[PDB]
């Protein structure tokens, strides 16, 4: 029941005691002498002086465009819905917050219940045996959150998973475990999925500072990038969609290839049977990818909503084998385009298990999701490898003359020289030519772009990075016209001559197969 409910306050006043003085003891307002270091490194990423400072009711902007408040929602007609928020050793203070700004900003009447999922938590204050913090305090908000929780740490596929299952509502949202809400965050998800369940919708999401916590706006559109991982559109990229998209109205749907984050709506029943997810994904890693791919490909629809405003406290501060593993078994969903995201991760060999990844194949097939080639033709045409032709060059950069490669010589991270050493054949010495841009990036890192100064840097589809290589054997920058040579163990820019030895080099041709054979374990 709501006690005391009204605008702000939409499941009541949260937090109370019988004897009414509220159930959180707040804290004082951070020391003076704060060295900022050392308050992110005891706060995993925040501020938690000033979080515990701050008010659980604190009231946030609303980051939502003007045009977003003229809309109106039919809170009868709308599918309720369970809010799920997933925490591992979040402290008390953001996590308690999140849930108030979801509650004081959720209608109860289209909000089945909020689910807070412990995965493994190993503090005093989440643990069932200590303090009982969490769980003393929980008494004192509505009926509809309930606590559950894994006996050990599952993981971020593992506690959504556990989450879902245990709604009751038609239609679940996911959250993290802090945020938080803008005004009539929920009811344009509700709204566009009542029209179509095989949408997954989206929020567009907003910041928090994690040393001021002051709010902060936000950025629709993403891709991916070979190293598997999520990629806003660049410039150069949204300047292929349609000119109806390139620009898109503030209050739009908008499609995405990708989701950023696991902040997202979808009906349970369309979620279950497009796959859900792949649970033999371990703690943290690509599984937005794997779900991106596997939704769309599998006839499904993502898109985000810009009327659904969410703020999100990035960290500025603190397994590795579970990254690799998560991405391997993402590739199932690439087909032929896995050789070269398997190149670009550096060709690696894991157990990804493989019989789990084989009856995901099957589940595939029985399905009869479309390929992967689909995917990049209709979905995200407006990336740089649409087809492995797009890609002609994979390999060494040799130049015969001196009888030596170019070498990363050491990382491909943008922002330093490339070298010249003699032919080893690994992969600090292979480079991929990526033809709609002209980038000659190293295979293990497609945003480090090479530069005539001989230095690599950060990949813009400019005129700044783009390369012909000529079928002389030449690295011809086009805004000069300039041809790269080895002379002197050196790279510099000189007058193009086919008949010059020093500044024509050969490049290995990529010709991949039709199909990826995964790599044994
Ligand atoms: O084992 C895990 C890993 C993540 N999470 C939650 O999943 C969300 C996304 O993870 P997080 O934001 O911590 O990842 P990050 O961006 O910090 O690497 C957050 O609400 C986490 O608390 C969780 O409950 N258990
Ligand atoms: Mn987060």
């Amino acid at each position: 029941v709501l006690e005391g409910a009204g605008p702000g306050r939409l499941h009541g006043r949260l937090g109370i005691k019988p004897d009414g003085q509220p159930g959180y003891t707040r804290a004082p307002s951070p020391p003076t002498d704060l060295s900022m270091p050392q308050a992110l490194a005891r706060g995993g990423g925040f501020n938690l002086y000033l979080s515990d400072h701050l008010e659980l009711d604190r009231t946030a902007p609303d980051a939502r465009h003007a045009s977003c408040r003229q809309l109106h929602y039919d809170l009868s007609t709308l599918p309720k819905a369970s809010v799920i928020i997933v925490f591992y050793n979040e402290p008390f203070s953001t996590l308690m917050r999140s849930v108030h700004s979801v509650l004081n900003g959720t209608p109860p009447q289209i909000l089945e219940e909020l689910i807070l999922v412990d995965d493994g938590s190993t503090l005093p204050y989440i643990r069932e045996d200590g303090n009982q913090q969490l769980v003393e305090y929980l008494k004192l908000l509505p009926a509809k959150v309930r606590l559950i929780r894994n006996e050990v740490r599952k993981g971020i596929v593992g506690a959504r998973m556990k989450g879902i299952r245990a709604s009751r509502a038609p239609i679940f949202a996911i959250l993290d475990s802090h945020i938080e809400v803008s005004p009539q965050w929920l009811e344009p998800l509700l709204l566009r999925i009542k029209e179509d369940s095989r949408r997954v919708v989206m929020p567009q999401i907003d910041g928090i500072d994690a040393e001021t916590f002051k709010h902060i706006a936000g950025g629709c559109k993403l891709g991916f990038l070979w190293k598997l991982m999520e990629h806003s559109y660049e410039g150069h990229q949204t300047a292929r969609l349609p000119p109806e998209e390139r620009q898109p109205s503030p209050t739009d749907f908008q499609t995405s290839p990708a989701m950023a984050g696991g902040l997202f709506a979808a009906n349970k029943a369309f979620f279950f049977d497009v796959g859900a997810y792949d649970e033999d994904f371990q703690f943290w890693g690509t599984e937005n990818l794997e779900l991106s791919f596997r939704l769309w490909q599998c006839g499904g629809v993502l898109e985000c909503a810009p009327c659904s405003r969410v703020y999100h406290i990035f960290r500025k501060g603190g397994p590795g084998d579970s990254i690799t593993i998560n991405k391997m078994r993402t590739m199932l969903w690439m087909d032929e385009y896995a050789d070269l995201a398997w190149r670009v991760i550096g060709k690696p060999r894991v157990n990804y298990r493989p019989e789990s990844l084989e009856k995901r194949r099957e589940w595939r097939k029985r399905k009869g999701c479309k390929s992967f080639r689909w995917f990049m033709e209709n979905v995200f045409p407006e990336g740089d490898v649409v087809t492995l032709d797009d890609v002609p060059y994979l390999g060494p950069l040799r130049n015969d003359k001196i009888g030596m490669c170019l070498d990363n010589m050491g990382w491909a991270s943008p922002g330093h020289a490339v070298g010249l050493e003699y032919c080893h054949g690994g992969d600090t010495q292979t480079f991929m030519f990526f033809r709609k841009v002209g980038h000659v990036m190293p295979v293990n890192d497609d945003e480090a772009c090479l530069q005539p100064s001989g230095r690599l840097d950060w990949c813009r589809g400019t005129a700044q990075f783009w390369w012909d290589f000529t079928s002389s054997g030449q690295l011809m920058f086009r805004e000069t016209k300039q041809c790269l040579s080895a002379f002197g163990r050196k790279l510099r820019m000189v007058e193009c001559d086919d008949t010059d030895p020093y500044q024509i080099w050969s490049w290995t041709a990529y010709n991949p197969p039709d199909t990826f054979t995964f790599p044994s374990v």
